[PDB]
């Protein structure tokens, strides 16, 4: 499908059995969803952004879906303003930026 | 153009008749221009995302071309880790994700 600008671009994901609202964020290059008791491995991590780093688990061959299509890989999960989904996992189902 | 995620999506910008490398960022609301001198008065504000909120210098019908294209619109100059666009200048120059 084709999402425009207008609004921030939210579509419904579903993972760990849950299903959540994230933002679509080609400026991401990690995919951040928040605060979720995920079972499994995971690894201490810290991400960037405009004001500043954020502590967050790395879980890595995580399954989600977006809008409807399929992914797998790395999920950081942390203490996120909002659950985002980076290029990490755009590329994975195909979103390019057009103009 | 149609712009794949493989990569960070970065484009060359013209802002105050200097080029810079800016991020498109379908996260983000607002456009943040590292720190630099812009013709035009401003208004002092606050903006956040991960990690916090940072003080940006608010400049307002800026003229800036993205990748060739013009959009006319508020400029926020402050402390950011790299030169974003965000939706406000994004639909000036007609960007929707697809996938
Ligand atoms: C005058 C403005 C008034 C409005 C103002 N608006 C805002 O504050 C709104 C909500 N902010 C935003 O939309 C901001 C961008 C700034 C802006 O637009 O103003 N967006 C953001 O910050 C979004 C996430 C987000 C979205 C919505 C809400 C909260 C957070 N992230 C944008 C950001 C771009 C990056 C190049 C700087 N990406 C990231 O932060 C991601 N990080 C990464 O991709 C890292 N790997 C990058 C390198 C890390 N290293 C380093 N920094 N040294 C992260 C999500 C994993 C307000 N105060 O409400």
């Amino acid at each position: 499908p084709q999402i425009t600008l207008w609004k921030r671009p939210l579509v419904t994901i579903k993972i760990g059995g849950q299903l959540k609202e994230a933002l679509l964020d080609t400026g991401a290059d990690d995919t951040v969803i928040e605060e979720m008791s995920l079972p499994g491995r995971w690894k201490p991590k810290m991400i960037g952004g405009i004001g500043g780093f954020i502590k967050v688990r790395q879980y890595d061959q995580i399954i989600i879906e977006i809008a409807g299509h399929k992914a797998i890989g790395t999920v950081l999960v942390g203490p996120t303003p909002v659950n985002i989904i980076g290029r990490d996992l755009l590329t994975q189902i195909g979103a390019t930026l057009n103009f």
